[PDB]
């Protein structure tokens, strides 16, 4: 059977032209080949559970639609040549549209404040309306319902950086009123940590858990963010800093225990710490995080030298945006489109000037596509399809359009600008200059973007879980032996490249600021003080987001431990949890993916 | 742009032939026209965005399911039969329910929570949950299980023994000092509330999952849980009065809660043993009668025996509510009775010949679907079966019927005296014969295919319109009805209630309670009414009110909200058996 998809003939002609230029294999690589054949797809799938099938089946189709709609909007906004160039660039892998199956339908991510949930309840869920919570149990429930709702209204992370700020209030409320028996206080609190955590590790996105983030806000961040802000009882939140800190500590301690009973990925843990001139301004919290991380190293370190960006937070945008975690409160991205840097290397043939010309052009194109996607999102808002915006939870003016990068290293290598020395692999001095130039060029274009388009652009060295493979594959298809890499890197130095850790640290210290913390350094693994000094040294060097990695063992029943033998049930290790792209996941899963 | 779906040529040729015969607009009516065009569908669609991703693929997974069923029927019965089923499905002679899921997952089941209480959540792989030790987590587990189950099946997730198991965790939490003494009621009710509000969240996304609660009378608790024990070793039957009190507690709570916020789920049934003109649990019956006075939000299930639930498949299966513990259906396929009326030309013999044949076809399609489900189980796609929550041997294949009235009307077997619209005597005989034929075939089915068939007069929320439309398309002015009926006589028919009751009293037993009677509307009068209706042999029934709501969702009666003062904007009403917003229904 043949099914008609009703495209404007110009798009049809484009698609035929591109299929004629590149061949069916390219489209197949892009996921617009046999994947559109529902019979083949289903037959393929039936040889996880059935609920997945209904998620996966339509992705090629909604990607195709999204691409078509983006092409329409871009043609409208910039003319046929630009739209055509973007489609060709997306299909052939010069760029990478993230969440492409969602791209014309809904936005990427946001790190929310729970203030509107606490204050208004759940009016935006309309099968049934909930009043503002009056108890801990229901605050927790509301957070769950909100996460489930938001996770199906966006493609990326649902951040909850101020969770404990608000949780504390209901803990105190229920303690005071005798809803929580005093002698059951600790059990209660931990029972609600547990209920939340487990719920956040259920398959609500069907195929997988939603992606959620928690942040341990240090005293500086709480004070800065919540200056002047009041709880429902009318009291100042800033008057309860120690209570909030203590509750955050309780969760982190609980987590660390609870892993023994059951390992879990979510929420991803970040600790946000103010650090300047060689010292933490909330040293007690830094030392706490340092101590608690000793066991599983399950928390990512976020370092900032200023709270100016988050000052009194609760048009040009300044707060940190990171796909892994550590996104500042009320910051997100509506879409990421990544520039394929190795492609430019391959196209450049070693000419750095050529490279930079092409790069600038591509980033201008990507900006145009982001602007288009933003217009489409505005259309969706207007059509009533995205109630997170209408209810003031997701804020469009607090969302960047993201210019993604991947394959910096491989790009440098193809250009002949990498080498080895006694310290291991590294950039040549000219290579380091080259990366400086690349990042600086992208920065300049991002900066001009705000005046060009009226919203703010950011840069991120993206996790690229899929893009890292797909782009390498496409480049390999187009350039063959010239592209020797099977996967592109999502860190300045490839994770699996024996190098001096000091050089990794150095490069992150040089380049994190250029992407405004849109990166991660994670170092695979003494005394507690040595750990603290290591942390300080890393922070001193200007690294903005980092973590250390252990290899966490798990048995078939999900108990977390180290070694080949479970201390709870005595069963054998059957899998590992590791931080591969910045959060803790099963290695079997990742390998399979 | 052309996109290729790779079918066997025989099926492509079949579909080409059917398209040649019936024309594009039939395919359109079947949901295999424009709806397959993702661009048109998408641009027409642009509820929230989450809906879009649910709806977009339905035509496609339907097309695939129709194809796979065709393949399996060809395998099992040969090409002619498979072809005939596809033709019948496309042209509306039969109606395949949940057709977008039909080759992928099963329909419904009424679960016991015993394995959840005893094993926790093993079927969930992202994180493993131990058995609940507390009420809070028992509630959470029920929530997670409902969410899981509702995405592994197309229809109701029944929880008839919910309160049996909730009571244990109430008692347990109480013993352990977890509950604030002086706030026991608040606590129990807070958990009622948490569960109930969770069960009315969009997590089938477009709409809430469909769940059922049953108030089990003392006879049912005793019969079902003879010999069974709680985790602490105590006999469940030692706690009948405790269980009843908790059920009573829930029913009262809901009745209050509706004023603060109206909700559909869970659909409430009360299951009562009634024999020789009296309830064997009269306390419960009077309780239900009393609580129903406010909202009439509970459906009455009447049985003359508990043999089927004690300790070939026998228990009651009903798509609205009241399905017995550990009973379900893996799929319903409905016969279009008006089609048969129209094909027969008024000849009752021919009508019955066609009916019998078409029901045999339906049995074959059901057998095929069951084989497919079994394949899906073997492929590890349906863990509800692997974990012994859904039990395939406790699932009927369901022969649906709809448009009984309209069918009899087209045959010239209905009339109108002074007591309003009714069947003629020969019409009553006609319905007798139709249902007897379907029954005969359903019974032969067991020995034919190795599993049990039931019959239901289905709610037909969609089918009632779609089938009427297709028949209008094929037969024109010979089919004068805008919609087909899902009760023995149409809800909005000028008809004496005594007739409705009599018909239900005649024909409910023939479909083994796979039907519902509901009538649009002092305590004693109410109770006498209930008793009289039960005397007549009606097996499942309800009375309806018009329940107003304001924008804030408060339930009330009248044009203005007594709580907030805002105007009425919508109505909750029982249209097909459960209470739903009228606005949405249209
Ligand atoms: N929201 C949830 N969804 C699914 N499983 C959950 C949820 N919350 C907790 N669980 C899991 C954790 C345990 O594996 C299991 C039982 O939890 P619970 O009854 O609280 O006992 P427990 O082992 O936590 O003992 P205690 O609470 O007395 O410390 O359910
Ligand atoms: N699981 C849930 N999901 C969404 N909303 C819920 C859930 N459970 C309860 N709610 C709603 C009911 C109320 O509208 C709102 C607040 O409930 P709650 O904090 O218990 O206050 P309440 O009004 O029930 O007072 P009280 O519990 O003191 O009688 O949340
Ligand atoms: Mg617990
Ligand atoms: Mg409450
Ligand atoms: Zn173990
Ligand atoms: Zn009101």
């Amino acid at each position: 059977m043949k099914v008609q998809y009703s495209f404007e003939r110009e798009f049809e002609e484009l698609m035929s032209d591109l299929l004629s230029k590149y061949g069916y294999e390219m489209f197949q690589m892009d996921g617009l080949g046999d994947q559109l054949d529902v019979v083949k797809f289903t037959e393929d799938f039936v040889r996880t559970n059935i609920s997945t099938y209904f998620i996966e089946i339509s992705k090629p189709h909604t990607y195709l639609y999204s691409l078509y709609r983006i092409w329409q909007k871009m043609k409208e906004m910039f003319g046929k040549g630009v739209a055509d160039e973007f489609v060709e660039a997306q299909i052939n892998g010069a760029v990478y549209l993230h969440d492409r199956h969602h791209a014309a339908l809904m936005p990427y991510c946001f790190a929310y404040t729970l203030k509107p949930i606490v204050e208004k309840g759940l009016p935006f869920i309309k099968t049934i309306k909930s009043e503002p919570a009056k108890h801990l149990s229901t605050f927790i429930q509301h957070v769950i319902q909100f996460v489930m709702f938001a996770s199906n209204q966006s493609s990326g992370a649902v951040g909850l950086p101020d969770f404990f700020v608000w949780m504390w209030y209901f803990v105190k409320k229920d303690l005071k009123e005798g809803i929580i028996p005093r002698d059951k206080l600790d059990w209660y609190i931990e029972q609600h940590f547990q209920i939340l955590t487990y719920s956040l590790n259920q398959p609500i996105r069907t195929t997988q858990s939603p992606y959620t983030n928690f942040t341990y806000l240090d005293r500086n961040y709480i004070k800065a963010i919540f200056e002047g802000e009041r709880y429902p009882d009318g009291s100042l939140i800033t008057d309860h800093v120690e209570d909030i800190i203590a509750l955050q500590k309780h969760y982190w301690e609980w987590v660390s225990r609870e892993r023994e009973r059951q390992m879990f990925t979510f929420p991803v843990l970040t600790a946000s710490l103010l650090y300047k001139d060689g010292k933490f301004l909330d040293e007690d919290s830094a030392r706490f995080i340092n101590k608690i991380n000793m066991k599983w190293q399950d928390t990512n370190w976020y370092i900032s030298d200023s709270i100016d960006a988050v000052a009194s937070c609760c048009e040009k945008l300044k707060g940190r945006m990171n796909s892994i975690g550590g996104s500042d409160l009320n910051i997100g991205s509506f879409k990421v489109i990544t520039v394929n840097l190795p492609r430019i290397a391959l196209e450049s043939g070693g000419d750095r000037e050529k490279y930079l010309q092409i790069l600038r052009h591509r980033v201008q194109l990507i900006k145009k596509a982001l602007a288009a996607v933003r217009e489409i999102i505005k259309e969706r808002i207007s059509e009533g399809l995205l109630p997170l915006y209408e209810n003031g939870l997701m804020l469009l003016n607090r969302q960047y359009g993201t210019i993604g990068v991947t394959g910096v290293w491989e790009s440098a290598s193809i250009m002949g600008l990498t080498t080895e020395d006694i310290d291991g692999l590294k950039y040549t001095e000219e290579g380091e200059v080259f990366v400086d130039n690349v990042l600086d060029t992208i920065r300049e274009e991002a900066e001009k973007g705000y005046h060009e388009y009226g919203f703010t652009f950011n840069i991120e060295q993206v996790p690229a879980e899929k893009a890292a493979v797909t782009l390498a594959q496409k480049d390999r298809f187009l350039f063959g032996e010239k592209q020797p890499f099977e996967i592109y890197s999502n860190q300045w130095v490839p994770l699996m490249a024996n190098t001096d850790v000091l050089n990794r640290i150095r490069y992150s210290g040089k380049w994190d600021k250029k992407v405004s913390g849109g990166a991660i350094l994670h170092i695979n693994l003494k005394t507690e003080e040595e750990s603290f000094n290591m942390v300080k040294m890393i922070a001193d060097m200007g690294v903005m987001y980092f973590a250390f990695n252990t290899k966490i063992s798990v048995c078939e029943d999900g108990h977390a431990f180290y070694g080949e033998r479970c201390p709870v049930c005595g069963k054998a290790k059957v899998d590992e949890y590791m931080r591969i792209v910045g959060y803790l996941v099963p290695v079997s899963a990742f390998n399979k993916e």
